[PDB]
């Protein structure tokens, strides 16, 4: 009945691999708080894992003020990349809040797809020679 | 006097930090055993760590029978690379016993040095996807 009981079900289904029943749970947590910031993150992660890139992207687009403290540029870039919106995914990655090695690897891929192969080399070498 | 006391002293310096003293200890082990395959391997490693690339390369080039069935190609290429004998390092790598990741990363670096950028990029991408 309690919200922390549901988060335990999210992580059971998450570790299990069942991302559809994990999304079911995450929406119940969103029924409680329609702006639970951890819930909005885990919705996107599930939706991305289900191939639902256009709606996972939609969640992030209509929750900017709510997600200002933790902006999800990587999830957005990725969503845009998988939908073949490469120039979009480039804008997202270069604005991106904070750098990670997964954000860098995606920047590489975007530059590879844009035939910008010297910039891409630098990204991939940086990555390998930390 | 005893050999397992020396093999313990190598490990003390080697795993700690010092490789100058670790080198002399290994040459004590080589007075006794003429062609100790593990001591020859340790000489090469210690020599490389001291920047004595000509020497290490010569240890390999004149102990090819004794140090056979033994992955020395990376050590050999690395020495060639650090001596700015890039084409030699390239050949050493391209004929190498058993390819590995660090050997792959050196191959990339060797191609970058030859301005063979497109092949380089391929190597670094392959390395990041594994």
């Amino acid at each position: 009945v309690s919200v922390p009981a549901l988060w335990s079900e999210v992580n059971r289904y998450g570790q299990n691999g069942d991302f559809t029943r994990a999304l079911k749970t995450v929406n119940k947590i969103l029924q409680i708080n329609k702006d639970d910031v951890t819930a909005l993150h885990c919705k996107v992660v599930c939706l991305i894992q289900n191939g639902s890139f256009k709606e996972a992207l939609n969640v992030i687009n209509t929750h900017t003020k709510v997600l200002a403290n933790n902006s999800l540029s990587f999830e957005k870039a990725y969503c845009e990349y998988r939908l073949n919106r490469i120039e979009n995914a480039l804008k997202t990655i270069e604005s991106a809040n904070q750098q990670t090695d997964k954000l860098k690897e995606l920047y590489g891929q975007v530059l590879y797809r844009l035939e910008r192969y010297d910039e891409c080399l630098a990204v991939y070498r940086d990555l390998v020679r930390n």
